[PDB]
């Protein structure tokens, strides 16, 4: 048998104390009043005694929402320590008002204060009541602060310091506490969410709590925007300066839900189709014909803007959608010329052809536009855009091409057949670089999928899955390098000269593959091509009769095949499935944020002409404050309605019924 | 690592199917075994430029059926020098049934199992990783083994 | 503007009728009583008037659970038609008892009766109250009944007939109505669930409702089994005759949940490990060593059973687990001999070797065991097992092999080299058939995965996904046949003789593939092998300079590749994913049912010896009734507890409070 | 006529389905408090 | 709510007719240009009422 006793004993209550606590629980006002009056005289009952659950009489009265018994206990001067915190957590306005007018165990940490707890409960009534007085919340220090106080607190007690910081940020990120006590609730929500996201990044632990607090701030900003009821209010909000300034700030803080607001998107769409008033209601054929017409007329629009910007055609290109169409048409003509550029080849360093002469101004315009964007935007913004990396690569390659061409033009005059050219001849390197540049230039069209409704979210999904692909590539490369090292170690003894080969061809790119694993570089290439099955099996064979060596090499090759294809590739498929399912929910918001950034990029005056043509306050504050006041009122009302539309409710109902029953029985009897 | 368990579970039935078809193909083809001298380059087996004797012995049949999973086994290996077209057709049918089972059926079922297991274990990945990392960190708290090789000797 | 009016007008209530209905809704007993007494004299208020929702005063009283006002209305003789149905649906015992003691619109169809509605509500109290009287439910006819009444009702009104049949089956399948009024609740649940499943199969519409009713009956049987509290009760239940007879009946009706009951499984496990009392608590190595020892000693156990069944070794094989081990060991030795059978070949029809002579008794034993199982079990049971099909194939092939061998032995004596043998020589056909038989024999080991905990549910999952594979194979074959027809139509003009080929080899199984699409059979084979990439591209090339024909053939081949691989194979993967996710939940129950069938197959005396050694009542009814009574009581109590542990509840609370308030105000004032 | 029958049946069925929140508990408390105040006024 | 809807329809109540989906009258374009948010909200409210 297992004897069961009380290992951690406490102080039991007497019979009279238990009876008094039972009377308090049942809500019998008369018996509780008699017990208090008798305790004043006989001192037989301790009014501050706890229960087996640790609650005192005052805590029992608070938990039952019994205001009469609460006031009766308060009038008899019972212990009140931390009772206000319990009243606030219970979210009972009457208890809070009663207690405001006036080391034991506690359910609240020592750093919790009444205003902080009210903010944690996000109860607008109690938060407003506490802010009516002079209450303050301590300022959290910098995320990476290194002052003496922060390091001293961290070293003395890391748990307490982290808990206090989390409690402070829970208090500040309260939507009700931001609705009050905040000059600009929208900007406060933006920056508070950004700081919470940064804290989530920095704090490896407590990451989920900071992430959810940041998400809560983002949702509060979105709902405040949702409360707008007219286009005038929306324009006032988005144009406020601390045009579309606040929208730009929201984009800066990655407020995807705020930007993808349907009314914000509608306003941005009206700005986007400046020229066409009825683009929303048109047939597919009409839109396609209009887009084709504007694309084919892009040089005329660019020339008209160059000559006279103030005309029906001069300023027609400054419209965002028209500007986008013209830039896309210019890039498409550039790609068409790139395709045509491959339609005498023995000249060493030939002069550029007509197609190359037409291509050159586009390349110069691309370089000039890149450096102009670099100057106008800045450094950090330029480097934050990943597409710019590709642009840089393209430009560099093109520049290299030009350089090499010039070199080949000045260093060579004779016409020698390409068969006997040097391997590192300038023309061959220039042509290879130009081909790579063509590949990258055509691949640059992916970024335009954002402008499309059907292609945008798909591109978002693929870009997000590229992260899982990158994660898997590391372990794949580790396995590939391991097996390459092993196969090269095994096979490098049987390396044969190219002369001994049947066609004087050495390597795996010959008709009969040979020396697949002779060198580490060739072993890497062989193991790569085996993924796609282009490496034949007889490459694991050697001229000598070393059948054990051939079998071991074949076994290494087979194990590599099994791992890379059966195991790693299926695991990659499973990871992609999971990630795509995870990101399918938020694809629309991500796409709309990306498309909003694309649209905003075409609102600026700079960069109007596509290549190659580019180389040739108090009242506003008062209006914003009035609109913000209206939005805050509407948001508070809506959230109260949503909250209004548990076991403690049934406990309160029972308490009310019992109190009424005792009152009636006392009045009658 | 957790999906490796599903891989191990699937490997048993795959090996059963592979052994069955290897037994059948060897039983059918072991009569037409040819010497290495008769081969065009004195090379016998499937690791030659022209594959031959793919199903002559049980070991070679196992290797041929393994390499057929990755497509490195050519079709003409189901051909014999004699004019036994029925035997060649039956051997080719056995090879094709093995291909259908191992690739179309077994591999897709393995993919489905991996999907289910990965979805199941995605929820608790963080706790498992933190437990493993805690064990790794604790392994470096002890005085013993401070010096890495070769300084430990 | 859209004018809004009442298109379907009704009869509005007067002011006094509306006031009376409001008084009834509020529960004011005094005003309702006064209104009734005044209506008796002045006839100014219609006591049977409806409301805008169609409810009368009696229906309002019933819906509020106001028994006092209900009785007051009943004492004044108000219209009571269909009020009992509303009382039953409300599941109020007091209303039902009041109404039992005593063409307008109705919420219940005309075929609904009080007992049927009570069964639909599955309320044990009301069902018992109605069954206390003499109530009956009409018998549904046969599922495929063809009497005059059924066809007449179906032709006159199919909707009404189907609705009435569904209502009757909803009534009968009520767990409370089966707990009462049923001699054998378990057998009734089994057969009722089976019949509901058959109706679901037959009725293309209403399939989901019959499926859920059948599932409900299965769950009721499982819960009744769950209520057993001792092994004596469980043995009495499972051994009842209308051993393990009721368990066999449950297996017959595919009661998977009933069979996979943990207590049923525990009893079956104790029966399964008859010899070993402590097999549950043993190490893996001990179990493996014991299994290997018993497997290696299987011939000794078989011989001991043959000689003297009554000994420590004679009856040691009759134990189910030992019998399974011996049969598995015998089959494994047979497969080992099959493997050894491939270790002079110029003899036409050679005599059987030592390995073949050892194989022959195993084949004879397999055939004898198959026919013995066919005789002992029956025809329908034998053909219902799909594995038997494979067995049949194996046996047939083996028989064919033997026949051909005999033919080749008697028809040929000379030793001619195999190179110049006929294509259809008996020896070649016999060897091909034997190889196919070996493949099938080794593949037969899949059925033993059921006996394993880790391999069982996996086999269940793969078997269930084979259905999706079969479904996909139809459309794949349609596409394959279409493209084969097209490619053959295009290419059959350029068929070349085998002599013209470089090595006198014609077809795709040559070193240089040729005539890939010349004939329909060869086109089918080429398109099949292209799925696995073994068909080379140059097969779409012809000797003539018909570049258009070659391009069109290559385009057909490429379209076939795109469809079969990119489209069809990925769709197959998606289908397999969905089906595996769907069937992962019930894998354990399916596996345990299959394993129970496997275990039961080894409980019988017949078939004890594996090949080749196989060729050398009133008191019981009273006990079952007592146990069933105990189970029914426990099940009723448990289900009532589970149900006890809506807006109408709050409406009833408000009604009670208002009635109390009116009573107090009348008593005081 | 058929549409009238269908509309009646649909209305009844949807009302039944809707019948079969914190504001409900607030209303219950309000009713109890009103009854309590009425009784206390009537007695006292 | 069927009860309240019936009570209000007992009187003479009307709901404004929404225009064509691709209507191009002067009133629609004027309302869209003056306040797109208000016009869209009113159209959505009308269609919520009718449906
Ligand atoms: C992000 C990209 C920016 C940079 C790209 C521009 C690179 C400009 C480089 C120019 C050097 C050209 C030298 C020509 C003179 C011949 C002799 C010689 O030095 O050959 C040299 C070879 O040099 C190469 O082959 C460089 C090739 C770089 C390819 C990068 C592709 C990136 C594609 C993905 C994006 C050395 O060879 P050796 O010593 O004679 O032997
Ligand atoms: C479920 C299986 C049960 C049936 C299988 C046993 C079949 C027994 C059959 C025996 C006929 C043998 C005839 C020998 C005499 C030679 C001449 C001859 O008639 O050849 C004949 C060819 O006949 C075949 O080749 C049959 C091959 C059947 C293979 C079935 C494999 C099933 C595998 C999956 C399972 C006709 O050829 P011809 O007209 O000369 O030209
Ligand atoms: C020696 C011989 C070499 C031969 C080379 C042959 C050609 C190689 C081609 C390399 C492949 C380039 C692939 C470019 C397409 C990437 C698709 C990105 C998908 C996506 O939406 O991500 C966006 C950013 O992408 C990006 O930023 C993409 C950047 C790609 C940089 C590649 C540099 C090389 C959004 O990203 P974001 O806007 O959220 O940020
Ligand atoms: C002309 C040359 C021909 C060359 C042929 C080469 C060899 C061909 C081999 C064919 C493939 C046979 C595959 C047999 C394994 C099937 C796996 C079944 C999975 C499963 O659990 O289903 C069970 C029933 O299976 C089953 O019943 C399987 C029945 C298979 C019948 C095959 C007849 C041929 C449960 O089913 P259950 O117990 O619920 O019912
Ligand atoms: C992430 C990285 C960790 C994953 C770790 C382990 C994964 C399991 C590795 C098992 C690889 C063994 C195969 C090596 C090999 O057989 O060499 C062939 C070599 C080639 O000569 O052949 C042999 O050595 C012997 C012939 C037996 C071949 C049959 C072996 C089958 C084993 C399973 C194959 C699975 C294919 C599934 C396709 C659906
Ligand atoms: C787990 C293990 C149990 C799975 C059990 C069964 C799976 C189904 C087995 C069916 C295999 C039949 C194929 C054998 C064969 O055709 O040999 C070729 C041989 C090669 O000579 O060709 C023929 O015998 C006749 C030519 C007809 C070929 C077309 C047959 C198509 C059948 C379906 C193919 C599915 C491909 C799907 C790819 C998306
Ligand atoms: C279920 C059945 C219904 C499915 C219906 C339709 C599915 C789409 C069919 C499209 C097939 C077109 C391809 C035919 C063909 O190109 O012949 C080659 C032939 C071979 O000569 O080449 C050509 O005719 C012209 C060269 C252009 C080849 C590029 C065409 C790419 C089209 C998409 C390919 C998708 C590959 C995706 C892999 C990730
Ligand atoms: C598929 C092969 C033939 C490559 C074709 C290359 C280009 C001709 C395609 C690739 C991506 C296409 C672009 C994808 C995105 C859009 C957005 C599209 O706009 C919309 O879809 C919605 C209306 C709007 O832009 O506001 C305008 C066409 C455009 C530039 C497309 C123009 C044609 C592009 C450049
Ligand atoms: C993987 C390759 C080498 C093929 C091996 C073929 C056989 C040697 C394997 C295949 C399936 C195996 C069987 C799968 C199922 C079982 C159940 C197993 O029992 C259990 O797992 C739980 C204990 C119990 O049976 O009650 C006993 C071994 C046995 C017959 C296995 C014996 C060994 C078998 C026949
Ligand atoms: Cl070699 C290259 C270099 C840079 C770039 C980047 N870049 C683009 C590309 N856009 C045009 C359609 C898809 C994205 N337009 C530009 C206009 C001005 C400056 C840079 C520009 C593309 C290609
Ligand atoms: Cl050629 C063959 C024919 C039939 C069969 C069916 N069969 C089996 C197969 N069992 C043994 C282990 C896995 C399933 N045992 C038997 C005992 C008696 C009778 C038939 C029997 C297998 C192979
Ligand atoms: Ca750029
Ligand atoms: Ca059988
Ligand atoms: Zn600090
Ligand atoms: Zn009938
Ligand atoms: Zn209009």
């Amino acid at each position: 048998r297992i004897p069961l006793q009380i290992v951690r004993a406490e102080t039991e209550l007497s019979a009279e104390e238990k009876a008094f606590l039972n009377a308090v629980e049942k809500g019998d006002y008369a018996t509780v009043k008699q017990a208090l009056q008798e305790a004043e005289i006989y001192y037989n009952v301790n009014i501050n005694c706890m229960d087996p659950l640790g609650r005192s009489a005052l805590l029992i009265a608070i938990e039952n929402e019994n205001l009469e018994i609460m006031e009766l206990l308060l009038n008899h001067s019972v212990y009140v320590g931390d009772a206000l915190l319990y009243a606030i957590r219970k979210e009972v306005v009457g208890a809070v008002e009663l207690l405001l007018s006036y080391t034991q165990f506690s359910e609240f940490t020592p750093d919790i204060t009444p205003i902080m707890l009210a903010a944690h409960t996000n109860n607008y009534e109690i938060i407003k009541l506490l802010v009516q007085k002079r209450v303050t919340i301590p300022r959290p220090h910098q995320i990476r602060c290194n002052c003496v106080e922060c390091v001293s607190s961290s070293e003395v007690d890391s748990l307490r310091h982290s808990r206090s910081r989390l409690n402070i940020y829970k208090a500040l990120a309260s939507p009700s506490l931001i609705a009050l006590s905040s000059e600009d609730p929208i900007l406060t929500a933006f920056r508070l969410g950004w700081e919470l996201k940064e804290l989530s990044k920095v704090e490896n632990e407590f990451k989920a709590e900071y992430e959810e607090l940041s998400q809560q701030c983002k949702l509060f900003a979105k709902d405040l925007l949702d409360q707008a009821r007219s286009s005038r209010e929306l324009e006032i909000i988005l144009n406020h300066r601390d045009d579309l300034a606040k929208l730009k700030v929201a984009i800066k803080y990655h407020q995807k839900e705020f930007v993808a607001q349907p009314n914000c998107q509608q306003l941005l769409a009206t700005l986007w189709y400046d020229g066409f008033p009825g683009w929303r209601r048109k047939h597919w054929v009409v839109k396609l014909l209009t887009c084709m017409t504007i694309g084919f007329l892009f040089p005329m629009l660019s020339i008209a803007y160059l000559i006279s910007p103030r005309s029906n055609l001069g300023l027609f290109i400054k419209k965002p959608f028209i500007k986008f169409i013209c830039h896309t048409a210019s890039y498409l003509t550039f790609l068409f010329m790139l395709l045509l550029a491959s339609q005498d080849l023995h000249v060493q360093g030939p002069p550029p052809t007509v197609v190359e002469w037409m291509i050159l101004p586009w390349v110069l315009g691309f370089i000039w536009g890149e450096i102009k964007e670099m100057w106008d935007g800045g450094f950090t913004e330029y480097i934050h855009d990943w597409w710019n990396l590709m642009d840089f690569a393209m430009n560099s390659l093109y520049l290299a091409t030009i350089s090499l061409k010039i070199v080949a033009y000045v260093k060579y005059n004779g016409s020698r057949p390409r068969e006997e050219w040097e391997m590192w001849h300038p023309t061959l390197i220039a042509e290879a670089l130009f081909a790579i540049s063509n590949i990258l230039s055509s691949l640059r069209l992916i970024s335009l999928f954002t402008a499309n409704s059907h292609l945008g979210p798909l591109q978002i999904s693929l870009g997000r899955m590229l992260l899982d692909i990158l994660k898997f590539l590391f372990i794949y490369c580790l396995v590939l390098l391991a097996f390459a090292n092993g196969l090269n170690q095994l096979y490098f003894y049987y390396e044969t000269r190219a002369i001994d080969e049947p066609n004087n061809c050495k390597g795996i790119r010959c008709e009969k593959q040979n020396n697949a694993f002779s060198t580490l570089f060739e072993t890497l290439q062989s193991l790569f091509w085996s993924v796609f099955g282009l490496l034949n099996l007889y490459v694991t064979n050697v001229k000598a009769r070393h059948e054990f060596t051939e079998f071991v090499g074949a076994t290494m090759f087979g194990t590599y095949n099994v791992i890379s294809l059966v195991v790693l590739l299926n695991m990659l498929i499973a990871m992609m499935n999971n990630s795509y399912q995870l990101i399918a929910d938020h694809a629309d918001i991500e796409w709309k944020f990306a498309r909003t950034k694309l649209w905003m990029s075409y609102f600026d005056e700079g960069g109007t002409l596509p290549p190659p043509f580019n180389i040739i306050s108090l009242i506003q504050n008062q209006h914003y404050q009035e609109v913000i006041r209206n939005l805050v009122k509407r948001y508070v009302a809506a959230m109260i309605r949503n909250s209004k539309t548990t076991e403690e409710n049934f406990k309160e109902l029972k308490q009310d019924i019992s109190s009424f029953r005792y009152e009636v029985l006392d009045l009658l009897g």
